[PDB]
């Protein structure tokens, strides 16, 4: 039973759902991998009895009538298709536990208040599209922001899988330039291309919205523009530099990963993205100054009058924070939800104490619930953490092309 | 079975083949990551033989003349006394080869230039606290700070230990009150309620020096007064925020770690303190305001007229970066030596470039060689690194109590 402190506080516990991990990660004891990004009837019936368990342990009815009956049926099931079918409340229960399980979300307080949306019903590409536009609309709600999924059909044999092409149902394009550089999110460069070359036409501007490039089982990938009045934007302001209105940022209000797995006793959602509402840096720091992304930080510096010819200046520090400032207003004055990774971060260690409480631990990825800036004057650097995968899950996935 | 490791800023891969030799099993296993975590007879000869090895390929020397001889007279010296000396030479060789391996450490750009010295014939705490003081005025060096490590005897049973008792040669008193409580450093309040048990007058301010606690073999310790001329100290000011010096800040100038356990060879030596100069992050952000350390932030914010109301102002992160600024200005200002996160981390990129030539890779403990502010402002935050152990390093022990 892994040890784990609190440096700021002095708080030790010991991590005991940690031994529950089933899958396993990158780790040995000769080697840690934590900080790398990217780390059959009979194994289907176990991951599902082990989920029917869980379910049953959830409402309170563990080893009662209901849970008997479920494990006979998805093992017959199981036997006869292959394959089983969740219910209902099975799907909004494993929906929230995937949340729950993820360990590289900081945003893990709100995992009980999930909007689940089943779209196992979908039947096309545009069908699909109708339920992802009811779902931006339905978590967007004009800037008071709702957690939610949609869970298409679950991949099934004799069938391809449903996706969702784009990385999130917002992203910004990103189109090499002439001279070798990036116009927008040098992110999207990959799935921009996508776009084009499935007739897309480009704009070329630094925050055109990218449409969805929507896979129906068997089928290519087929485009769809969204609404402009459906993507809610933010532009960017500073509460206090006036030219910072100037630089013409915006960020989208919408956070939702669009190509990731979800994983439920066994049962594989290939498209079911989910949605909550951001955390500053995420913008401020990483979007907005990653060399590899908008790459402001130094103009901003510039036009700060910070001196950017030393480091020792702390002209990065001083820009960026200035940056997340300008996110969390521009983000406020707009009453679009977010959250600022103080209390962001404090709001995770209240996680952590339920989690302690509820499950005897909480599967946490220190690297990702670290903020980007500012990491120890948030309390969650000052807490060691156990990594690891719990199912239900989401899980990444190969590109479909 | 090689690790890929992934730049994410650049796109660069590599492979860390050099994590093959990994000797001391880590923390981290298949089913839990537990990398955030801080403190997770003739066996002698096998790390004997290898650390031998080693030498003679660093020297280019595989295979000949001395190789085979040296191999000899240690296979004789364990046989006769059941330890070894080691040559001059290779104490220096394996002293810079733990630094080399430290992966918390992000200053190796700076490994091979090390100062040895050896006070491997000492013998009484008084013996030591002149080496001690030989190592810390030179170290110090009026400011232009200069790596150093004192190795003191190995190892033997039957005898005591040589320790440090401080966990640095310069640490900052912790007092407490009629309430418990701290005045000065609470990182020391332990050591501190120590140097008073064994007879130190208190002081009374934030910054009183505490005196060394020495041990020599098989006796209780002795209290030691640092020469005052000889602990430099930097006091803090700001470039441009009067204010800040008014508020009574010090560091000091040697950054001397007094409790680890140097491992080379198979010996091991209790004491043998080690010193380079700081990375003012060390200072500015986790010893002035960590919660449990200084804990200036609000002090400092408050003198900024920040609002401290709202976590969203970012107040926090502003006093933050002003008193790095500080430290940065004050250590320049005395001519003392000190490197701010950049600088640091762009150096570890060069040397983690380095590395991937001189041997195929570099263990590194992500969370500790991102600083901790500005994380993602810094190129080590998009490096991916591996994490394990290699022989000689530098090694955590009990405390001798
Ligand atoms: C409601 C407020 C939420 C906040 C403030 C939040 C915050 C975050 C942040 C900051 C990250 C790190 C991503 C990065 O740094 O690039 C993250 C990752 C993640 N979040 Fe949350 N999140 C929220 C909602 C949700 C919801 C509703 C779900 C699922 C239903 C979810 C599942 C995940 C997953 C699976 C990851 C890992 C994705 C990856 O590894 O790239 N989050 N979250
Ligand atoms: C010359 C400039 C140097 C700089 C800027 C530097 C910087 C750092 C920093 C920032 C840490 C993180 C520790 C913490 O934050 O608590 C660290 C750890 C460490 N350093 Fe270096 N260091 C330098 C030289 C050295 C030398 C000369 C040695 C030994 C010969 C050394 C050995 C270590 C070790 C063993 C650790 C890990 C200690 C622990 O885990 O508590 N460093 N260093
Ligand atoms: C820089 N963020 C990229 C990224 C990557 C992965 C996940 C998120 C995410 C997801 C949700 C549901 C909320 C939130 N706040 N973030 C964001
Ligand atoms: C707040 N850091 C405490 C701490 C803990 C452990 C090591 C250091 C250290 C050691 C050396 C040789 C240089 C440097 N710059 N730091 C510092
Ligand atoms: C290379 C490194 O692991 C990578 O940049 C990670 C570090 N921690 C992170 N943490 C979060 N929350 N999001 C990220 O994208 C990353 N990136
Ligand atoms: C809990 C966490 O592992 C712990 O606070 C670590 C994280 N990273 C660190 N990094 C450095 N350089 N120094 C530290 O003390 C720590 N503390
Ligand atoms: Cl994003
Ligand atoms: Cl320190
Ligand atoms: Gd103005
Ligand atoms: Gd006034
Ligand atoms: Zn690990």
């Amino acid at each position: 039973f892994p040890r784990v402190k609190n440096w700021e506080v002095g708080s030790i516990t010991y991590d005991t759902l940690s031994a529950q991990a089933q899958q396993d990660g990158p780790c040995t004891p000769r080697r840690c991998l934590g900080s790398l990004v990217f780390p059959a009837p009979e194994q289907l019936l176990s991951q599902a009895r082990d989920f029917i368990n869980q379910y049953y342990s959830s409402i309170k009815r563990s080893g009662s009538q209901a849970h008997e009956q479920r494990l006979q049926e998805v093992e017959a099931e199981v036997a006869a298709t292959g394959t089983y079918q969740l219910r209902e409340s099975e799907l909004v229960f494993g929906a929230k536990q995937a949340w729950r399980n993820a360990p590289r979300c900081v945003g893990r307080i709100q995992w009980g208040k999930l909007q689940v949306f089943d779209a196992r019903d979908c039947r096309s590409a545009q069908e699909m599209f109708t339920y992802i536009c009811n779902h931006i609309k339905y978590a967007t709600n004009r800037g008071n922001l709702r957690s939610a999924i949609t869970v298409f059909p679950q991949r099934c044999p004799g069938r391809g899988d449903f996706r969702i092409w784009n990385s999130q149902l917002v992203r910004y394009a990103g189109y090499r330039q002439q001279d070798g550089s990036v116009r927008g999110d040098p992110a999207n460069v990959e799935i921009t291309e996508l776009c084009i070359q499935h007739g897309w036409t480009p704009g070329n501007g630094r925050f055109d919205v990218l449409p969805l490039l929507l896979q129906a089982p068997d089928e290519p990938p087929e485009l769809f523009l969204l609404p402009p009045e459906l993507v809610l934007e933010v532009p960017l302001e500073h509460p206090t530099l006036e030219w910072f209105a100037a630089l013409g940022l915006r960020w989208y209000a919408l956070p939702a990963v669009s190509n990731m797995l979800l994983e439920i006793g066994g049962l594989e959602f290939p498209a079911a993205p989910f949605s909550g509402w951001y955390m500053s840096t995420e913008i401020g720091t990483r979007n907005l100054c990653d060399p590899h992304r908008y790459n402001i930080l130094e103009d901003v510096a510039v036009c700060m009058d910070l001196d950017t010819r030393t480091t020792s200046s702390l002209w990065k520090d001083k820009a960026a924070v200035e940056i997340n400032v300008a996110v969390l207003h521009s983000y406020q004055l707009a009453k679009v939800t977010i959250v600022d990774h103080h209390a962001a971060t404090a709001s995770f260690m209240k996680h952590l104490e339920n989690e302690q409480k509820a499950r005897g631990g909480c599967p946490a990825d220190w690297a990702w619930i670290v903020p980007p800036i500012s990491g120890s004057l948030t309390p969650v650097f000052h807490q060691e953490m156990v990594n690891y995968f719990l199912s239900p899950a989401f899980r990444y996935q190969p590109d479909p092309w």
